[PDB]
């Protein structure tokens, strides 16, 4: 466990963290992809020897001690709103069950169905909602990597208006 468990924000590629573990914005296939799913595929080819997980889970597996947890987000073109929000939610909840599980210190994070997956919308609230939903009650220290810096602006905003 971190010494007093805290959410910050960095606007920076994942790939080049600070942290004892990656959330890879996955999908089902294990494919390398496209955005952070590329840049993750670049630094941690390792990590993807079966990979591919259903959407709405989280598959962790090792480059060789450091652990890139893939978390299968929904695309909102295929899902409904609804189904969409439900698969959102629970991939967030998998993450927060492998992050305990490897008892690391630290992970960094991506905001899930907020690009390619996003059907075309802004999912900014709507995904760090259930980023925090399911990291609240863990430990580690949680770091959540954008590239936009009006992205980087309301997350910092969202995360201080909570202290
Ligand atoms: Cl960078
Ligand atoms: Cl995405
Ligand atoms: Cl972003």
């Amino acid at each position: 466990g971190a010494m007093a468990p805290s959410y910050r924000v960095k606007r920076m590629d994942i790939a080049k963290n600070d942290e004892e573990c990656v959330v890879n914005a996955a999908n089902p296939r294990g494919l390398p992809g496209d955005g952070v799913c590329k840049a993750v595929y670049k630094k941690w080819p390792e990590s993807f020897k079966n990979s591919a997980t259903p959407v709405g889970t989280a598959k962790t597996v090792m480059c060789g001690t450091y652990p890139v947890i893939h978390a299968v987000g929904p695309n909102f073109s295929n899902y409904t709103e609804s189904e969409g929000d439900r698969e959102l939610a629970a991939a967030y909840r998998e993450v927060a069950k492998e992050v305990t599980r490897l008892g690391v210190n630290s992970v960094a994070i991506p905001l899930l169905s907020t690009g390619v997956y996003s059907g075309g919308k802004d999912r900014l609230t709507q995904s760090l909602n259930h980023l925090f939903t399911a990291m609240d009650s863990t430990d580690a220290d949680v770091v959540i990597y954008c590239r936009d810096k009006e992205w980087e602006k309301k997350i910092s905003e969202a995360i201080q208006m909570r202290t």
